[PDB]
Protein backbone atom coordinates (compact mmCIF):
# COMPACT_ATOMS: atom_id res chain seq x y z
CA UNK A 1 0.00 0.00 0.00
CA UNK A 2 1.97 3.61 -0.95
CA UNK A 3 2.17 6.19 1.79
CA UNK A 4 3.37 9.99 2.03
CA UNK A 5 5.88 10.81 5.29
CA UNK A 6 3.53 10.11 8.44
CA UNK A 7 0.10 9.10 5.86
CA UNK A 8 -0.98 5.41 4.54
CA UNK A 9 -3.10 6.16 0.85
CA UNK A 10 -6.04 3.62 2.14
CA UNK A 11 -8.61 3.84 -0.55
CA UNK A 12 -9.58 5.90 -3.85
CA UNK A 13 -12.15 8.52 -3.85
CA UNK A 14 -11.55 10.17 -7.16
CA UNK A 15 -9.91 9.45 -9.99
CA UNK A 16 -9.66 11.81 -13.07
CA UNK A 17 -8.24 14.06 -15.59
CA UNK A 18 -6.59 15.56 -12.42
CA UNK A 19 -4.66 12.49 -10.86
CA UNK A 20 -6.39 11.15 -8.21
CA UNK A 21 -8.33 11.86 -4.56
CA UNK A 22 -7.21 9.29 -1.97
CA UNK A 23 -8.37 8.67 1.88
CA UNK A 24 -4.93 9.50 3.51
CA UNK A 25 -5.12 8.29 7.39
CA UNK A 26 -1.60 9.12 9.84
CA UNK A 27 -0.23 5.69 11.02
CA UNK A 28 -0.18 7.22 14.52
CA UNK A 29 -3.02 9.12 15.27
CA UNK A 30 -5.47 8.00 12.97
CA UNK A 31 -6.96 11.29 11.57
CA UNK A 32 -8.35 10.56 8.10
CA UNK A 33 -7.76 13.23 5.34
CA UNK A 34 -8.28 13.63 1.69
CA UNK A 35 -4.97 13.93 -0.76
CA UNK A 36 -5.36 14.84 -4.38
CA UNK A 37 -2.44 13.18 -6.50
CA UNK A 38 -1.29 15.23 -9.41
CA UNK A 39 1.31 13.29 -11.73
CA UNK A 40 3.25 16.95 -12.70
CA UNK A 41 -1.22 25.96 -13.61
CA UNK A 42 -1.38 24.26 -10.57
CA UNK A 43 0.88 26.76 -8.16
CA UNK A 44 -2.20 28.82 -8.94
CA UNK A 45 -4.69 26.15 -7.64
CA UNK A 46 -2.20 26.09 -4.44
CA UNK A 47 -2.11 29.63 -4.08
CA UNK A 48 -6.38 29.72 -4.49
CA UNK A 49 -6.70 27.11 -2.03
CA UNK A 50 -4.58 28.54 1.11
CA UNK A 51 -7.05 31.30 0.78
CA UNK A 52 -10.11 29.23 1.43
CA UNK A 53 -11.50 28.87 5.41
CA UNK A 54 -15.38 28.34 5.74
CA UNK A 55 -17.24 25.74 6.59
CA UNK A 56 -19.34 25.58 3.22
CA UNK A 57 -15.83 25.09 1.43
CA UNK A 58 -13.11 22.04 1.43
CA UNK A 59 -10.27 23.56 3.78
CA UNK A 60 -6.61 23.01 2.45
CA UNK A 61 -4.03 21.03 5.05
CA UNK A 62 -0.71 22.01 2.99
CA UNK A 63 0.97 20.18 -0.14
CA UNK A 64 4.62 18.04 -0.32
CA UNK A 65 6.36 18.13 -3.68
CA UNK A 66 8.22 14.28 -4.43
CA UNK A 67 9.64 14.27 -7.83
CA UNK A 68 7.07 15.05 -10.38
CA UNK A 69 4.33 13.92 -7.97
CA UNK A 70 2.64 16.74 -5.93
CA UNK A 71 0.00 15.54 -2.66
CA UNK A 72 -2.71 18.47 -1.60
CA UNK A 73 -3.69 17.61 1.61
CA UNK A 74 -7.06 18.40 2.09
CA UNK A 75 -10.60 17.91 4.65
CA UNK A 76 -12.08 14.85 4.14
CA UNK A 77 -15.79 14.63 2.73
CA UNK A 78 -16.89 11.48 4.14
CA UNK A 79 -20.70 11.44 3.14
CA UNK A 80 -19.86 11.55 -0.34
CA UNK A 81 -21.41 13.47 -2.92
CA UNK A 82 -24.33 15.36 -3.52
CA UNK A 83 -24.37 13.35 -6.56
CA UNK A 84 -25.60 10.55 -4.90
CA UNK A 85 -28.21 12.06 -2.99
CA UNK A 86 -30.10 12.62 -5.99
CA UNK A 87 -32.72 9.95 -7.36
CA UNK A 88 -32.51 9.92 -10.88
CA UNK A 89 -36.07 11.40 -12.72
CA UNK A 90 -37.47 12.06 -8.82
CA UNK A 91 -34.87 14.75 -7.11
CA UNK A 92 -34.78 14.63 -3.05
CA UNK A 93 -37.22 16.13 -0.54
CA UNK A 94 -37.69 19.58 -1.22
CA UNK A 95 -36.70 20.14 2.59
CA UNK A 96 -32.72 18.37 1.92
CA UNK A 97 -32.72 20.35 -1.23
CA UNK A 98 -33.51 23.57 0.61
CA UNK A 99 -31.07 23.01 3.09
CA UNK A 100 -28.21 22.37 0.58
CA UNK A 101 -29.11 25.34 -1.79
CA UNK A 102 -28.68 27.51 1.58
CA UNK A 103 -25.38 25.94 2.18
CA UNK A 104 -24.29 26.27 -1.42
CA UNK A 105 -25.10 30.04 -1.26
CA UNK A 106 -23.24 30.33 1.89
CA UNK A 107 -20.04 28.64 0.44
CA UNK A 108 -20.42 30.81 -3.00
CA UNK A 109 -20.94 34.39 -1.19
CA UNK A 110 -17.58 33.34 0.69
CA UNK A 111 -15.61 32.91 -2.82
CA UNK A 112 -16.81 35.81 -4.36
CA UNK A 113 -16.35 37.96 -1.36
CA UNK A 114 -12.32 36.86 -1.47
CA UNK A 115 -13.27 37.66 -5.73
CA UNK A 116 -12.67 34.00 -6.23
CA UNK A 117 -15.08 31.99 -9.10
CA UNK A 118 -15.19 28.55 -9.30
CA UNK A 119 -16.67 27.78 -12.54
CA UNK A 120 -17.52 24.47 -12.27
CA UNK A 121 -20.18 23.94 -9.73
CA UNK A 122 -21.91 20.65 -10.34
CA UNK A 123 -23.40 18.10 -7.74
CA UNK A 124 -20.17 15.62 -8.28
CA UNK A 125 -17.92 19.12 -6.86
CA UNK A 126 -20.50 19.47 -3.93
CA UNK A 127 -19.48 16.55 -1.26
CA UNK A 128 -21.13 16.13 2.28
CA UNK A 129 -19.54 16.31 5.25
CA UNK A 130 -20.45 13.23 8.10
CA UNK A 131 -23.62 15.48 9.12
CA UNK A 132 -24.42 15.85 5.76
CA UNK A 133 -22.88 19.45 5.76
CA UNK A 134 -22.32 20.21 1.74
CA UNK A 135 -18.80 22.00 0.97
CA UNK A 136 -17.75 23.32 -2.53
CA UNK A 137 -14.56 20.97 -3.71
CA UNK A 138 -12.13 20.75 -6.52
CA UNK A 139 -10.39 24.36 -7.74
CA UNK A 140 -8.31 23.25 -10.35
CA UNK A 141 -11.20 25.81 -12.61
CA UNK A 142 -11.21 28.27 -9.90
CA UNK A 143 -10.28 31.92 -11.14
CA UNK A 144 -9.35 35.40 -10.09
CA UNK A 145 -12.02 37.88 -10.78
CA UNK A 146 -11.48 41.04 -8.02
CA UNK A 147 -8.38 41.57 -7.36
CA UNK A 148 -7.42 45.23 -5.05
CA UNK A 149 -11.08 46.09 -5.53
CA UNK A 150 -11.08 45.66 -9.22
CA UNK A 151 -12.81 43.18 -11.16
CA UNK A 152 -11.49 41.72 -14.57
CA UNK A 153 -13.69 39.80 -17.09
CA UNK A 154 -13.13 36.34 -17.63
CA UNK A 155 -12.75 34.82 -21.78
CA UNK A 156 -11.61 31.44 -20.98
CA UNK A 157 -14.46 29.21 -21.98
CA UNK A 158 -14.74 26.38 -19.16
CA UNK A 159 -16.86 24.48 -16.80
CA UNK A 160 -19.77 21.99 -17.97
CA UNK A 161 -21.83 22.40 -20.88
CA UNK A 162 -25.42 21.75 -19.00
CA UNK A 163 -24.57 23.56 -15.68
CA UNK A 164 -22.72 26.64 -18.20
CA UNK A 165 -24.20 29.97 -18.38
CA UNK A 166 -25.38 30.89 -21.87
CA UNK A 167 -22.98 34.15 -22.07
CA UNK A 168 -19.91 31.95 -21.71
CA UNK A 169 -21.06 30.25 -25.44
CA UNK A 170 -22.37 33.89 -27.06
CA UNK A 171 -19.82 36.49 -25.38
CA UNK A 172 -16.20 37.12 -25.99
CA UNK A 173 -15.99 38.49 -22.23
CA UNK A 174 -18.39 37.95 -19.58
CA UNK A 175 -18.67 38.98 -15.66
CA UNK A 176 -17.27 35.60 -13.48
CA UNK A 177 -20.29 36.09 -10.67
CA UNK A 178 -23.48 35.79 -12.96
CA UNK A 179 -22.12 32.94 -14.21
CA UNK A 180 -21.67 31.06 -11.01
CA UNK A 181 -25.24 31.81 -10.00
CA UNK A 182 -26.63 30.02 -12.90
CA UNK A 183 -24.99 26.85 -12.14
CA UNK A 184 -26.30 26.58 -8.65
CA UNK A 185 -30.15 27.24 -10.45
CA UNK A 186 -29.28 23.90 -12.92
CA UNK A 187 -27.74 22.30 -8.99
CA UNK A 188 -31.58 23.35 -7.83
CA UNK A 189 -32.88 21.80 -10.63
CA UNK A 190 -31.24 18.62 -10.50
CA UNK A 191 -32.80 18.24 -6.78
CA UNK A 192 -36.06 19.15 -7.18
CA UNK A 193 -36.60 16.85 -10.59
CA UNK A 194 -33.95 14.68 -10.50
CA UNK A 195 -33.03 15.48 -14.20
CA UNK A 196 -30.96 18.45 -16.15
CA UNK A 197 -33.32 20.53 -18.01
CA UNK A 198 -30.74 20.44 -21.25
CA UNK A 199 -27.66 19.73 -22.65
CA UNK A 200 -26.74 23.08 -23.26
CA UNK A 201 -28.32 26.53 -23.07
CA UNK A 202 -27.99 27.27 -26.84
CA UNK A 203 -30.96 28.71 -29.09
CA UNK A 204 -30.43 25.19 -31.53
CA UNK A 205 -31.47 23.58 -27.97
CA UNK A 206 -35.07 22.69 -28.03
CA UNK A 207 -35.04 22.15 -24.16
CA UNK A 208 -33.87 25.65 -23.61
CA UNK A 209 -36.07 27.47 -26.37
CA UNK A 210 -38.91 25.97 -24.92
CA UNK A 211 -37.72 27.23 -21.13
CA UNK A 212 -37.47 30.90 -23.16
CA UNK A 213 -41.00 30.57 -24.57
CA UNK A 214 -41.83 29.44 -20.76
CA UNK A 215 -43.22 25.83 -21.37
CA UNK A 216 -43.42 25.29 -18.03
CA UNK A 217 -46.46 22.41 -18.49
CA UNK A 218 -43.36 20.37 -19.51
CA UNK A 219 -40.59 18.25 -17.65
CA UNK A 220 -38.45 19.06 -15.78
CA UNK A 221 -40.38 22.01 -14.87
CA UNK A 222 -44.14 20.40 -14.59
CA UNK A 223 -42.19 18.28 -11.54
CA UNK A 224 -41.22 21.23 -9.44
CA UNK A 225 -43.57 23.82 -7.05
CA UNK A 226 -44.34 26.63 -7.94
CA UNK A 227 -42.53 28.47 -5.33
CA UNK A 228 -39.12 27.09 -5.72
CA UNK A 229 -40.09 26.83 -9.68
CA UNK A 230 -40.39 31.11 -9.54
CA UNK A 231 -36.55 31.38 -7.88
CA UNK A 232 -35.85 29.45 -10.97
CA UNK A 233 -37.44 31.78 -13.12
CA UNK A 234 -35.06 34.33 -11.60
CA UNK A 235 -31.59 32.46 -11.72
CA UNK A 236 -31.97 30.99 -15.18
CA UNK A 237 -32.36 34.33 -17.09
CA UNK A 238 -30.26 34.43 -20.16
CA UNK A 239 -29.09 38.35 -20.30
CA UNK A 240 -26.37 38.21 -17.04
CA UNK A 241 -27.40 41.81 -16.08
CA UNK A 242 -31.05 41.07 -15.66
CA UNK A 243 -30.05 37.60 -13.53
CA UNK A 244 -31.40 37.76 -9.86
CA UNK A 245 -27.75 37.69 -7.60
CA UNK A 246 -26.65 36.40 -4.35
CA UNK A 247 -28.42 39.49 -2.58
CA UNK A 248 -31.36 39.28 -3.86
CA UNK A 249 -31.93 35.13 -4.05
CA UNK A 250 -31.50 35.54 -0.24
CA UNK A 251 -34.93 37.47 -0.33
CA UNK A 252 -36.99 34.81 -2.29
CA UNK A 253 -39.51 33.89 -0.88
CA UNK A 254 -38.89 29.92 -1.55
CA UNK A 255 -35.88 30.54 0.00
CA UNK A 256 -37.04 31.86 3.24
CA UNK A 257 -40.06 29.18 2.99
CA UNK A 258 -39.93 27.30 6.81
CA UNK A 259 -39.86 23.42 5.26
CA UNK A 260 -40.12 19.88 6.89
N1 LIG B 1 -13.04 13.70 -3.64
C1 LIG B 1 -13.06 13.94 -2.32
N2 LIG B 1 -13.65 13.06 -1.50
C2 LIG B 1 -13.68 13.30 -0.17
N3 LIG B 1 -13.13 14.38 0.39
C3 LIG B 1 -12.50 15.26 -0.40
N4 LIG B 1 -11.90 16.44 -0.14
N5 LIG B 1 -11.43 16.99 -1.32
C4 LIG B 1 -11.76 16.18 -2.32
C5 LIG B 1 -12.42 15.06 -1.76
CL1 LIG C 1 -29.39 14.83 -12.40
Amino acid sequence: VPFVEDWDLVQTLGEGAYGEVQLAVNRVTEEAVAVKIVDMNIKKEICILKMLNHENVIKFYGHRREGNIQYLFMELASGGSLFDRIEPDIGMPEPDAQRFFHQLMAGVVYLHGIGITHRDIKPHNLLLDERDNLKIADYSLATVFRYNNRERLLNKMCGTLPYVAPELLKRREFHAEPVDVWSCGIVLTAMLAGELPWDQPSDSCQEYSDWKEKKTYLNPWKKIDSAPLALLHKILVENPSARITIPDIKKDRWYNKPLK
